[PDB]
């Protein structure tokens, strides 16, 4: 299976499976079931934004999700990524749908990562901002659901022609390029990702979120991964 570490914006609480009595955001470690989470005041139809960041000083995975003019959610973990990841990996964004729906629609990501050699302390980096997605956006990988064009946004799960989400569907786009996220011999590394996005749902209730997430390079969407899941697990264990 594959390797994920990611950063859910949670919608919908699946208490069954550990999810707290409410919307919420979380640090996913190798499992659906957060290391930690922090309630999240989710506003339908309005749009937001997501901040994650982490360094190999500290070793903290931490996250801020907020509206403008709203309290921010934080949520942070100490985790040595080291020994979770592989040292090669892509990023991406994720998002699902379920038996209750929302439009998962991202209008901006941008991300950067810096390695700073042991031997030289010289650095390599990647950085890539996307404010616009278009129709054929050749640097990133679609998978599932995911469709880029629509008003310049990448919806990440299906939605029809007049912009209603649909249920039970998954979809998620990586970063083309591989990114060095760690190394043994780097002095100092760290990167950073933020997007914007907008869930809004017809239902009683929205689900199932987004997340921001790192994983092995050559990661798929696991089979059935729509609703709770998230596009990032095959099972909630
Ligand atoms: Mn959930
Ligand atoms: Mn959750
Ligand atoms: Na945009």
């Amino acid at each position: 299976a594959d390797t994920i570490v990611a950063v859910e914006l949670d919608t919908y609480p699946n208490t069954d499976i550990g999810d707290p009595s409410y919307p919420h955001i979380g640090i996913d470690i190798k499992s659906v079931r957060s290391k930690k989470t922090a309630k999240w005041n989710m506003q339908n139809g309005k749009v937001g934004t997501a901040h994650i960041i982490y360094n190999s000083v500290d070793k903290r995975l931490s996250a801020v999700v907020s509206y403008p003019n709203a309290d921010s959610a934080t949520v942070s973990y100490d985790v040595d990524l080291d020994n979770v990841l592989p040292e090669w990996v892509r990023v991406g964004l994720s998002a699902s749908t379920g038996l209750y729906k929302e439009t998962n629609t991202i209008l901006s990501w941008s991300f950067t990562s810096k390695l700073k050699s042991n031997s030289t302390h010289e650095t390599n980096a990647l950085h890539f901002m996307f404010n616009q997605f278009s129709k054929d956006q050749k640097d990133l990988i679609l998978q599932g659901d995911a469709t880029t064009g629509t008003d310049g946004n990448l919806e990440l799960t299906r939605v029809s022609s007049n912009g209603s989400p649909q249920g039970s569907s998954v979809g998620r786009a990586l970063f083309y390029a591989p990114v060095h996220i760690w190394e043994s011999s780097a002095v100092v590394a760290s990167f950073e990702a933020t997007f914007t996005f907008l869930i809004k749902s017809p239902d009683s209730h929205p689900a199932d979120g987004i997340a921001f997430f790192i994983s092995n390079i050559d990661s798929s969407i696991p089979s059935g991964s729509t609703g709770r899941l998230l596009g990032l697990f095959p099972d909630a264990n």
